């Protein structure tokens, strides 16, 4: 496998500390052995939960107690338990481009949703007034796929809506957050709200690896009310992980890890927009790439999308299409993630891309 | 301090081998590092899954192909997926006594569920007949709590009752299947099922830790179809985790831990029958003691269920009644549970359990 990856999917392994990783695993488990035999509280560890809490807190300004945090087998998990945490009868609304997974989760619960066109500020307020929804689901820091940070202005509009009649609430997945390069960060839309109709949602899949499968949410307290009426929930991740991540955030690894990371993205998307604009002379257009590790690139061509991505995985490059991201065509679109991308392997790569846009 | 426990819900921590699972935990990493920035296959990764197979194939005489198992971060989320897979209207049927927290996830879904007592062969099949359920729960291996082991005739009517009408299934959870002792061991139900009624579902969390959350479940082919049309699903199970149990499998590692302490558990509940027999005089009736790690004890006294469970907590001893079990009286049982009962405190342990009945 002489392949190459731009793909926003993966995360490069390379330059994630798995000794570092490992040795907070054994600390854990020789500081706490005794206590491994109990099944966590459902919620999580507490104190895992406060090191979360203060961890988010800091860097993305938002505000909660631990007692609101709900961990975490992914995103995924949580979101099908908000489903039941919230109104049956909710309408959802999500961002078209998006996350055509939890679309079809959701239609399978046999939710209504709507979907919700962007535009240059993000999901479109405009849209989901005309479509009257119940709840929200957002990526306001980068939107995925299409790359908008979310101006403040849009996160204002969104919060009055909600905020305008009852049992309304904006999900906001803030997936990519860690990561904000020639744009500084702004706080999130949970750490604007007044009101308290946000349900916060992150991850640690891009911060850390995918394969390690923690996320969490933080719910309004009425919500979290709805949770502990429940009685029989049991917690998804294993004990070990949850205090290896306490650790590890604890030590200060993981704001070493991090900061380290921000500077080499931050490079390499320089590096690849300059291989970009060198090969495809200016025949590119590159969208979003404020933040996070991954943007969008559009090109001009008599290829269809699928013959390109069926040419590019033959000359192994992997790189996906926007279609992919229709919840529910006119050029081509593709998405460049630099996560996984080698930086020795630019050139080649982008020189793969010009063969597979064009045929040399 | 000096807490003796007959719980079941306990796990050891002392006798299992943390530094085997740290070390084939290191050698699955640095065989497999590269892929641990890839996200698992959703039913989980292949080879795991076959390790798995091979296993349960061997040790319970399970008929199936990696293709049909999906993992699993407890039986729980299995449970949830599984319900999802199964019609929506489907009439749910456990065991009584049985696990008070399925029955609460199966009602809290909004599903009737019906509850089938026992008699000498295990769950009712007249029961059944007569409730008209859809979905039978059930634990054929080892009875939980009370532990009977279905024979293989009421195996075969659970099975008859199945085939003869559409939308009929049996889930077989095989909670408690690594230790059966001096019984020579039944093949699970899944092993006779010949038409493709049962779901097998198993579980590690047993057979080495509870916060390790790894569970697995075996689909019929049409259920499988029906968990391959949602097309949205990702797996739950740290990948980490899913590598380091292949590893402990194929190198031999869970062999040998089971092997040691099926003999541990075989020994120390021999010895704690003799301790009961030497000390209750005969006033004392043991059920099901033949595997597992449990059975059941039936006294004489005055006090309610309650009281003698009571005056055992000042005794710091503790342990369970049947009571508790009921998924919702007129006479005390308890149960058994010699997980974490060290053998030190088994005299010690059965001489507070004739004072705490009594209290001479």
């Amino acid at each position: 496998s002489d392949w190459i990856s731009f793909s926003h999917m993966s995360s490069d392994t390379d330059h994630f500390p798995i000794k570092s990783w490992f040795r907070c695993e054994q600390k854990a488990a020789s500081r706490s052995y005794r206590t491994l035999g109990d099944m966590s509280h459902p919620q999580g560890i507490y104190e895992v939960r406060a090191a979360i809490t203060r961890l988010i807190s800091l860097t993305r300004g938002v505000k909660c107690r631990p007692e609101q945090m709900i961990i975490g087998a992914g995103t995924q998990v949580l979101m099908q338990l908000l489903t039941e945490l919230l109104p049956k009868e909710a309408v959802y609304a999500m961002e078209e481009p998006g996350y055509r997974r939890m679309y079809q989760l959701l239609k399978n619960a046999g939710k209504q949703v709507k979907t919700i066109m962007l535009d240059e500020k993000g999901m479109s307020i405009a849209e989901i007034t005309r479509q009257q929804p119940d709840v929200l689901v957002t990526t306001p820091s980068h939107q995925f796929p299409s790359g908008t940070i979310m101006p403040v202005s849009r996160r204002i509009q969104l919060l009055n809506w909600a905020a305008e009649e009852p049992r309304r609430y904006i999900i906001e997945d803030d997936y990519d957050s860690e990561f904000t390069y020639d744009v500084d960060s702004i706080p999130a839309l949970q750490s604007l709200d007044r009101f308290q109709n946000v349900i916060y949602m992150g991850t640690f899949s891009k911060s850390l690896l995918p394969g390690l499968r923690i996320s969490y949410m933080v719910l309004p307290p009425e919500l979290l009310r709805a949770y502990k009426q429940r009685g029989y929930d049991l917690q998804t991740c294993s004990s070990l992980t949850q205090l290896t991540l306490q650790e590890f955030i604890e030590s200060g690894e993981y704001q070493k890890h991090i900061k380290k990371m921000k500077q080499h993205y931050k490079e390499k998307r320089e590096r690849l927009i300059t291989a970009l604009e060198a090969e495809f002379s200016g025949e590119v257009t590159v969208k979003g790439a404020n933040a996070g590790l991954h943007f969008v690139t559009e090109f001009d061509t008599r290829r269809t999308e699928q013959d390109i991505l069926s040419h590019a995985a033959g000359l192994q490059l992997e790189i996906f299409g926007m279609s992919r991201f229709n919840l529910k065509t006119g050029r081509p679109a593709l998405i460049i993630g630099f996560a996984r991308l080698k930086e020795e392997d630019i050139q080649e790569g982008v020189q793969r891309l010009f063969k597979a846009v064009y045929g040399h």
